[PDB]
């Protein structure tokens, strides 16, 4: 119930993996001071993706999104820290890469909406839902970062 | 074809002198834009008076043409979806004082007369600046191996 | 080239900045921006120094915990010089509150919480002159001409 | 094929703690090797004793297992021509004292007990370590978009 | 003048395709070498066949030319003290298997047929390769603002 | 505290060409990311007398007078770094004294070219390092603290 232990779901999409951005993206979260809790590599099924993007069932791009997210492996991640959901999105940049600012992950590394390299949860509620959807509870590891007292007061 | 749009980017003589050529090209590559043209030359004053012809009546114009002739520049053509507008965002505000950190100008320079880089401000200007600095046979068209992961 | 280009600001890397190994990365950003380094030292600031440094915050509820924490480890104190370096230096640092710091800034990229914002920079020219005189003796500020001066300033 | 060789790379608990996961993964990506498996776990002691089974009688074995159990690791499988041998070169000498600048250990660590990373020393060891740390359901095979530009 | 030695560096089609152009130029800039020529082109097969004329009897020659012609390349001239020999050191062993981490091929490529870059092996070869790839009009000479901090 | 070998110190000086070419942050970052601990740091124009004492073993060599004049000609970053075998490993990190022999990935291998502009100096021995540290720094300028990752750097 601690603010500093909030968690978010970050997924590196198949274009991110294919273009070699996995380390660069993870690096950005480490240097910010957030803590890695969950990490895995899989080719997501369409049933998983249909559940993940369930709020978009009725959008013309939903079919192409589900099937594109299936077309290659993704990196699934859970990161933990104070306001990690909100600050994650800031670090990611705007969902539509056209408006992402240089310095953000999307603003620095991608161009088009169908190919926006990354996803991050839009709310603490979406996060807990997405974490449970992609991770099993035993796949989430907690540890104390040696630099915790220098990240948090 | 929206994905084939081109913009002219020029690394100005201070950008070449301060060692920023690779860093600037690296940013356009890692963004996903595709290099089409690349040369290194000391631009002539006639070329520069035509490049900055809209500034002909401004009090800084003669100094701009003269300074831009004082060293070699790196002339580039980049291709991609909305590469003109997005390229300008990557460059930062023309005035380095208002450039945001993360942009080329925000990270790498300070003052307006030494703003290290230029990019076309419109599709119409890009087409003119490309034809002004590059000959058609100097612009190379190839398919990036990541084309299907950059564009849907 | 002008003496407006001689403006100076005080930048201090806080104990969290030193502990988390950001000293080089921070100095790099000022170097690659074109600012010139004028003073650089490494010390554990005394409480008298810190209280005088944050004299304007003497009546703030976080003052005692700010002064003790800044004393709890060593800091890197720097003086940088350049046109509008005070204002531009605050832009590079990002918002004082890390939550509002944009990506691309020092705080937006490297820290999370207000008590641990890794870096301080003078907020005005008057603050800078008072802070530089507070942390650096005149003999510890070195002036030299950058080989790139003529390509940074017109 | 030869280009489908695989090695097991594990980022030890000190590399996770010191914020090295991204940097390490970047070096394998930019080298051109392909990521096949990736997980984050706290290895059990039983797994670690089988992983280091050739060291049962070394005076550091018990402390090595205990240290490798003290915190989570990142476990990885990478694929490519000679990834086992080249992987070890990238890592640097097992003892960081001897690792050259430019390697992971040469750049990032100091002491043998805290050498941030492990990589299989042979194709035999790799296959054994991959089977030990990964199940078939965790190994993803995809075709990199740059394959024909990394390989003949 | 010894500090005026020049070498020819070519970023091969795989280096362009995998987005390494900026990273490579950066390494030469930060070392303190000076860019003298820079161009982007698709090399004709006649040019490539003369460039590699010493290799025409090797079994790999036909496929080397095809690979070197399969996409555009970035051709470059770089000037500095012992730039021919030191460029090779920076590039790494021609065979990427032998290249050390910290070199260009050591950090970025794997296989002999896709080794991302070429540098002249001698001053004599350099003068030949430069004349072959660059016309006199395409070379620039300027004083680097750091020359006196690079060279006593 | 740890074993006393973990507390060895070396003197590192970023020369005027290191400062002029914008390498200060890059150099410090390599020492930080390697695990070593920063113990002293100052910016100054060293007097020729200081430099003649620093290089006293070279006082009769043909390059000595110009090396002394050159090192005085602009400001230097003087640092003290602490860690296991930091003297020897620091020298490996810097690369060979002659830049032409310095391998890529080292400080001199990546960033410079010629003998008289080799951007950096590091102590060559423990004994040298004690002498240079005392020459360049007063003891009250050397700061002792515990690195938060010490248990992950040292066994
Ligand atoms: O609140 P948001 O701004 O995040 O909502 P949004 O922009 O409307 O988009 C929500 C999700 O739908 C995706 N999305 C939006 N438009 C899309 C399109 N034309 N094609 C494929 N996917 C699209 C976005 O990537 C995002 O998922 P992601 O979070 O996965 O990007
Ligand atoms: O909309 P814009 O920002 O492009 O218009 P602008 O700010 O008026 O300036 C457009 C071009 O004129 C240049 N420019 C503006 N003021 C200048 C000055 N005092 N000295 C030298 N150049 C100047 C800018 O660098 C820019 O060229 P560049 O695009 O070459 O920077
Ligand atoms: O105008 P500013 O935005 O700089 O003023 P401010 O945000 O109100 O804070 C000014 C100084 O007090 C610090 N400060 C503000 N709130 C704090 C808090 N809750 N706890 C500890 N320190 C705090 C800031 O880090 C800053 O010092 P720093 O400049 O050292 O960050
Ligand atoms: O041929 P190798 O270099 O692999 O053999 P080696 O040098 O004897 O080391 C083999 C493994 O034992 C570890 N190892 C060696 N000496 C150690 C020590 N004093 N303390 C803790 N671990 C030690 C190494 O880090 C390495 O595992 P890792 O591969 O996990 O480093
Ligand atoms: O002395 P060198 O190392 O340059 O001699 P070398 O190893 O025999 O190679 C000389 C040239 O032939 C190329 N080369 C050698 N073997 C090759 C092979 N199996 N396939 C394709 N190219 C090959 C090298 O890339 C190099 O050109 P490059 O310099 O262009 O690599
Ligand atoms: O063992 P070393 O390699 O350090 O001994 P060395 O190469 O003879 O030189 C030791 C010191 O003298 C400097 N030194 C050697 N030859 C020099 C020359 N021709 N010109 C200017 N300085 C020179 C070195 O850079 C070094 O100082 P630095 O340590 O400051 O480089």
């Amino acid at each position: 119930a601690m603010a500093n232990s909030e968690r978010t779901f970050i997924a590196i999409k198949p274009d991110g993996v294919q273009r070699g951005l996995v380390g660069e993206i993870i690096k950005r979260f480490e240097q910010k001071g957030f803590r890695l809790v969950g990490l895995k590599f899989l080719q997501a099924s369409e049933d998983l993706l249909k559940e993940h993007y369930t709020d978009l069932k009725d959008r013309p791009f939903f079919t192409g999104l589900v099937k594109y997210m299936h077309s290659g492996p993704v990196v699934a991640m859970v990161w933990e820290g104070l306001n990690v959901v909100k600050t994650g999105r800031v670090m990611l940049g705007e969902t539509n890469p056209a408006d992402s600012k240089p310095g953000t992950i999307r603003g620095d590394f991608c161009i088009q909406v169908g190919r926006n390299i990354i996803h991050g949860s839009d709310s603490v509620k979406s996060a807990e839902k997405e974490i449970s959807l992609w991770f099993q509870p035993e796949e989430l590891v907690e540890y104390k970062s040696c630099a915790q007292n220098w990240i948090y007061e």
